């Protein structure tokens, strides 16, 4: 059913909530068994959302290899993701480990710093050129190179280097900066402006390890960012585009991680940005 049809259907009848309820329902219930280990405690910023065991991202070391991250791996669209939770004090070293040993280009950042006046995630890259940071832990160093700031999202080049080889790599940033600290945007264009400029730079693409992408608990606005790419790239590989249903890849993306999508104002802004995303393309 065009999904169009099916929205003005859901809003004239209020029946959010009840969608949404079905979703959790059905959703896959798989193992955690790793994120659970008492050793693992201060790796997980919450206590009830973890990576699944048969999904989960493994750092390359003996000592402990966990980290709350889950690989999204989307076979008819032909793209993957790291979901992943924004990095505490003491995994920021864990973080560059991931990005590093995975091959990654890009990292999308969705949240703040500090939002509703407490700390979201970790300060995790440099904010000055001749300021550089080193973690001690996973043998890194973090250069910034350029800063771009625009209204509603930055872009920063920054320099990765493998402290024992010397080897070096250009990751992209992109920082989503104006997300509501309460609710979704009132309207999803500059979300999907932001989508497109990760687009543009490679980072979605099949040469490089998979884009990490980040929020507070890597579940809710980085659901939405990776539910949105992936329903715009089958509407532009079918022969039909009205077969795309939003909730049934939504439950395929759940097989990989839990609660994609957090509130039901979540998933009506998904939605939106898939159903204006397409016009912009298959229209404009
Ligand atoms: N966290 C880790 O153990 C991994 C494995 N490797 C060997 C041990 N070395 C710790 C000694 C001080 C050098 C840390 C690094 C690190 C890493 C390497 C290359 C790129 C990204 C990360």
């Amino acid at each position: 059913m065009e999904m169009e049809k099916e929205f003005e259907q859901i809003d004239k009848s209020g029946s959010w909530a009840a969608i949404y309820q079905d979703i959790r329902h059905e959703a896959s219930d798989f193992p955690s068994r790793v994120a659970k280990l008492p050793k693992n405690k201060n790796r997980n910023r919450y206590r009830d959302v973890s990576p699944f065991d048969h999904s989960r991202i493994k750092l390359h070391q003996e000592d402990n290899d966990y980290i709350n991250a889950s690989l999204i791996k989307m076979e008819e669209a032909q793209r993957s993701y790291i979901l992943t939770q924004g990095p505490l004090p003491n995994t920021v070293g864990h973080f560059w480990e991931m990005v590093w040993e995975q091959k990654s280009r890009g990292v999308v950042m969705l949240n703040r710093v500090m939002e509703k006046g407490s700390l979201k995630c970790a300060q995790y890259w440099p904010q000055k050129e001749e300021k550089e940071m080193i973690f001690e832990d996973t043998n890194l160093k973090l250069t910034l190179i350029s800063e771009d700031i625009k209204s509603y999202y930055t872009v920063r080049q920054l320099e990765l280097e493998n402290l024992t080889t010397q080897e070096t790599r250009e990751i992209l940033h992109f920082h989503y900066t104006t997300w509501p600290d309460f609710g979704v945007p009132e309207s999803p264009a500059s979300f999907l402006n932001f989508l497109f400029k990760v687009r543009e730079s490679g980072s979605l693409s099949p040469e490089h390890g998979p884009v990490v992408v980040h929020c507070s608990a890597g579940i809710g606005r980085s659901g939405t960012f990776c539910l949105a790419d992936t329903c715009l790239l089958l509407m532009d590989k079918r022969k039909d585009p009205s077969s795309v249903d939003i909730k049934k890849v939504l439950l395929e993306m759940r097989k990989f991680r839990m609660g994609l999508i957090q509130t039901a104002d979540q998933l009506r802004f998904s939605y939106l940005a898939v159903i204006e995303g397409a016009k912009f393309i298959m229209g404009d």
